[PDB]
């Protein structure tokens, strides 16, 4: 039978993209996948973890890495939770092995409401198991954030070379932050590497240039 986990990363910081990673795996392959401590992977260095990932690759039936720009998520023309659930959905339909089971992280608590919305948008029959924050309680699901944290730390990575101190990204992070607000000094506007949406972006214009 064949075994799912999906999990998400960037959900949280206000700039930079949001990668949603799918993998296939066999049922005689999970062995393999434990062996490469795929939990214990929090502690490894960026390029010890993309050395993770090449491995991760190599032991599994198949994966899909969805990448969404920060254009593309400051525009849903929804709510937030619905975004994840579609994005998660098409991610898994576009893996051309489909699996029976499928260990997921809910973007949020209540975990079987977040089961039954990718259920019924799956263009395939396979059962759900979802989780909110399956702390490297899912190997396979470990393995999914790995293929997501790498992507999204590559994207960011770039993003420093291109403007510099941006801070960790996060909303609550002043250095971020100032990063903005000295940007939408000199400019009049944002980048466009921030998500245009979150209530952040707007006490950053109140503050400075009053």
């Amino acid at each position: 039978m064949k075994i799912a986990g999906i999990d998400e990363a960037g959900r949280g910081p206000v700039i930079g993209p949001m990668v949603i990673a799918a993998v296939v795996v066999d049922e005689n392959s999970l062995p393999k996948l434990e062996e490469l401590k795929v939990r214990d992977s929090k502690k490894l260095t960026p390029k010890r973890r993309e050395k993770l990932f090449n491995e991760i690759l190599g032991v599994l039936d198949d994966y899909v890495i969805l990448e969404l720009p920060p254009d593309v998520i400051g525009s849903r023309e929804g709510t937030l939770n619905e975004f994840e659930v579609e994005n998660f959905a098409k991610a898994l339909n576009s893996l051309k092995v489909k699996p029976d089971v499928i260990y997921a992280d809910a973007a949020d608590v209540d975990e079987e409401r977040f089961a039954r919305e990718l259920g019924e948008r799956l263009n395939f029959e396979a059962e759900v198991v979802a989780k909110h924050k399956a702390d490297d309680i899912f190997p396979v699901v470990s393995a999914a954030s790995i293929l997501a944290k790498v992507t999204r730390d590559r994207a960011v990575e770039k993003l420093k070379e291109e403007y510099g101190e941006i801070g960790s990204g996060y909303p609550s992070d002043p250095r971020t932050r100032a990063f903005l607000e000295n940007y939408y000094r000199e400019h009049g506007e944002f980048p466009p590497i921030v998500r245009k949406g979150w209530k952040t972006l707007k006490k950053i214009t109140q503050d400075m240039i009053n």
